């Protein structure tokens, strides 16, 4: 269908294979922040002296769904409404109903030079492994190669790869009635191994993770929260 459906699901399969294992009883992950049931572990990763510090955390979020969370996550649209890091956006590819190629920038983290990104973003729906297993929602925006890139002597070109993983736990239908939000759980796994593509302060770059990656996850979800209250459920 496009150029991109192996590396696809090479990335996918791979976050479904590692990515979701527990990490509570992993003295390998450092628990950096905990604010409730949201959890954000890392790994201190340096590869010539620039850190790649592994990024992931778990949370639990009443009265979404994972297909509203990752719907909200990958759609460019509403990307304004809780994104606070960056300054420009450019959609330069779209290759299929779930899957576009995107360039950004996010704001200058001093002293370091600004940072831009090229990424593939897809979304999808993974089965049950078995009928025991709940089904994933799962976005994962990876860095790509692509000859429509802009040149922006500013930015250092940083890599990502990025998922959003969820699952989502309900109370059974009481025969003929709805499931009401009070009574699903949405199960979030964020993955987050960011190549900052050049020279930055170790302990800056720390430093920021720790305080934006918790800012995003707790501002994303509350927003998810917020614009599906009394609308009707999308599982
Ligand atoms: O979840 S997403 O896919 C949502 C779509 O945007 C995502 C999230 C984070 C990043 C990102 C990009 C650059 C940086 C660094 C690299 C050197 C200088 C800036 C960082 C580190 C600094 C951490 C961070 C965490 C959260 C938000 C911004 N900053 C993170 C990219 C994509």
């Amino acid at each position: 269908t496009h150029r991109f459906v192996q590396k696809v699901e090479e990335m996918v399969q791979n976050h479904m294979t590692y990515s979701l294992q527990d990490v509570g009883g992993d003295a390998n992950w450092q628990l950096v922040v905990e604010e409730g049931e949201m959890k954000v572990y890392r790994r201190e990763v340096e590869e010539n002296g620039i850190v790649l510090d592994p990024l992931k955390a778990t949370h639990a979020v009443k009265g979404v769904t994972g297909h509203e969370v990752c719907n909200y996550f990958w759609n460019v649209d509403v990307r304004n409404d809780w994104e606070t890091t960056i300054e420009n956006f450019h959609v330069v590819e779209t290759l299929a109903d779930n899957a576009i190629i995107i360039y950004q920038t996010h704001k200058r983290v001093w002293p370091a030079s600004q940072r831009d990104v090229l990424y593939l973003s897809v979304i999808r729906k993974i089965p049950a492994l078995t009928e025991n297993d709940p089904e994933t929602w799962i976005v994962c925006n990876f860095s790509v190669d692509h000859d429509s890139a802009p040149l922006n002597n500013r930015c250092v070109r940083a890599k990502i790869n990025v998922a959003m993983i969820c699952q989502t736990l309900v109370s059974p239908p009481e025969g003929n009635q709805e499931i009401s939000r009070d009574n699903i759980l949405c199960k979030i796994t964020y993955v987050a191994n960011v190549n900052p593509g050049g020279w930055a302060p170790a302990s800056v770059l720390r430093a920021v993770a720790k305080r934006e990656y918790p800012k995003f996850l707790k501002r994303f979800t509350s927003y998810v929260q917020e614009k599906t209250a009394g609308k009707p459920i999308l599982f």
